[PDB]
């Protein structure tokens, strides 16, 4: 319901490893949260930085459903063959030190896959007064983001995520 | 235990304008957090900031006894006269927008006087998965910050709260 974990058994060293060579190539943008889009709506003119938007302009997540070509023969491609859902919006998300998010909802429930993370991070359901911690152990973590919610990073590194979107 | 709620009746937009007025004499310091200590030790030579310094420089927290002076005819002097308890180390403690703190343990235990906020602050027990709210409300809010804890602001805004330390 509001959590879940599933088993994908992605290598964290490796996981990190294929994030760190990707954002050399292809940089974050943004200063708090900082992102970069890993999918793409068909014909996109800008496919790593679309999806990155406000939601306000975001056509529909639905339509972010092409994921680069580039990062198929890479392990983030890997990871993406293991998903037991359609992915779509999928974007690296980066807490820098000491950032939080307001308290707000999102239209649909997210998939967050943790690549570097310490305990100074937390997930925190506001009204079911519930803090989670998603740990960087190479496992897919469902968080429903219809419910009311921050997430914050109070320790002195970026606390780095892949967040994928979803319908069904 | 954990928390507590005391009737203390300030009223919070006189002890916002108070602050307010406070903080134009004497800013705070530091960046994320941003700090004015309200009691000072005996003789101390920087009154308003020696409290602000961290732990490990401080020799106690029950060295800082001594409210300001130029308090005493203040609304803020009110507030210091008002309190069931023995305050110490006494400090404003403002967070920047979308600032939080690392998840960590205090040596002792703390009162809350939130007197700017939004629903964005939040204060977060992580061993008891707790999460807690202080509103301006003008009463005084008991938090064991013995227990490991961080607080967050998701707003646009500061979150001020002033922060008395406690002995017994
Ligand atoms: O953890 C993140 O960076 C995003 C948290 C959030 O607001 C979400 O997943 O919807
Ligand atoms: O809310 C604040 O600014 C301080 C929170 C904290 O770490 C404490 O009260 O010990
Ligand atoms: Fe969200
Ligand atoms: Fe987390
Ligand atoms: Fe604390
Ligand atoms: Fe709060
Ligand atoms: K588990
Ligand atoms: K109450």
């Amino acid at each position: 319901a509001l959590t879940s974990r599933t088993e994908l058994d992605i290598d964290p060293d490796k996981l990190r490893e294929s994030v760190v060579e990707l954002l050399e190539r292809h940089p974050l943008v943004f200063e708090g949260t900082r992102q970069l889009a890993l999918q793409h709506r068909p014909e996109a003119t800008d496919p790593w930085y679309e999806g990155c938007q406000r939601q306000s302009l975001i056509s529909s997540d639905s339509d972010f459903t092409e994921v680069h070509g580039e990062l198929r023969d890479t392990y983030l491609g890997e990871v993406f063959d293991r998903l037991p859902f359609k992915p779509i919006r999928t974007r690296i998300m980066a807490l820098d030190p000491k950032y939080c998010y307001s308290v707000h909802r999102d239209l649909t429930p997210r998939y967050h896959l943790a690549v570097t993370t310490s305990e100074h991070a937390r997930f925190v359901f506001i009204e079911h007064d519930k803090v989670l911690h998603i740990p960087a152990d190479g496992d897919l973590y469902y968080v429903d983001t219809r419910q009311l919610h921050s997430a914050f990073n109070g320790g002195d590194d970026m606390r780095i995520h892949i967040v994928f979107g979803t319908d069904g």
